[PDB]
């Protein structure tokens, strides 16, 4: 056998090394984020290339890696700080991608001014809310052909009170033209405009994540059950309101970036 035994018995220098001059770069869920973005960006490529982050294939872990191996890992639930059973619907890959750079963006945010520690945790997603460079990513994913910057757009009237329901879905079960189309994006391929809806795990990110860990859980999870919902009820319908949609696009000069007397929250972000 001889180097067999040499070869295999073998413990994992490259591994442990790398492996755990990571916890020494800790001396959370989003700080490992930033960190490891942060680590990734001192390296320079043929070197950045060998640091990943990613979803695992079910979606259900944040894995980060070193060259082929698995450095450190995070769960979704505790990351948004929601209960183990949480189901959360799929991304694609470009959803993911933004997904994680919001993340990064908290973890800055987590790391730079830890005094939004102050009164309202409100007040770290209003900095990453009001982060320009999100806004940017969010609009360049969601509706990528719109210069946010843009004026408004005012309303044209069109719409019935069978029409008015069949768009409860994109607002929580309410109806108001200023604010109707939030969560809507859309894109225009040959001619066509396409329209979705921002993804639920995205939007909760934007607009109710709450760092604490002090058990907010099965409460801050009842909120995945009005954004699941109205994301998967939107689907349910999507043929019906995309068409009502359509119309209103057209009308009012390829928006549906929708004011009404000085009132506009039709914005993305």
């Amino acid at each position: 056998v001889w180097d067999r035994f040499k070869d295999c018995f073998r413990t994992h220098k490259k591994q442990e090394v790398l492996e755990v001059l990571y916890t020494l770069i800790h001396g959370t869920g989003m700080e490992k984020i930033h960190a490891f973005t942060q680590l990734k960006e001192y390296a320079n490529p043929s070197q950045q290339d060998r640091f990943v982050m990613r979803f695992d294939m079910n979606q259900t872990q944040v894995l980060f890696e070193i060259d082929g191996k698995v450095i450190d890992k995070c769960n979704l639930h505790r990351l948004l700080n929601v209960s183990e059973n949480c189901i959360f619907k799929v991304m694609e890959e470009d959803e993911e991608e933004l997904f994680l750079k919001i993340c990064i963006k908290y973890g800055e945010k987590i790391s730079r001014y830890p005094e939004l520690l102050e009164g309202f945790a409100n007040k770290l997603k209003d900095a990453v809310n009001e982060d320009d460079d999100v806004k940017d990513e969010v609009y360049k994913l969601m509706r990528s052909g719109e210069d946010r910057k843009m004026e408004c757009v005012e309303w044209n009237g069109t719409l019935t009170e069978e029409e008015k329901n069949k768009l409860r879905c994109l607002q929580m079960g309410s109806f108001n033209i200023t604010t109707q189309f939030f969560k809507i994006g859309y894109w225009e391929l040959e001619g066509e405009v396409l329209f979705d809806m921002v993804h639920p795990t995205l939007s909760y990110l934007l607009q109710a994540y709450k760092p604490s860990l002090d058990l907010i859980e099965t409460n801050t999870m009842l909120f995945s059950d009005v954004l699941n919902k109205d994301y998967d009820d939107y689907q349910n319908n999507k043929r019906e309101i995309d068409a009502i949609l359509r119309r209103i696009y057209r009308s009012h000069n390829n928006t549906l970036f929708i004011s009404e007397k000085s009132s506009c929250r039709n914005m993305l972000i």
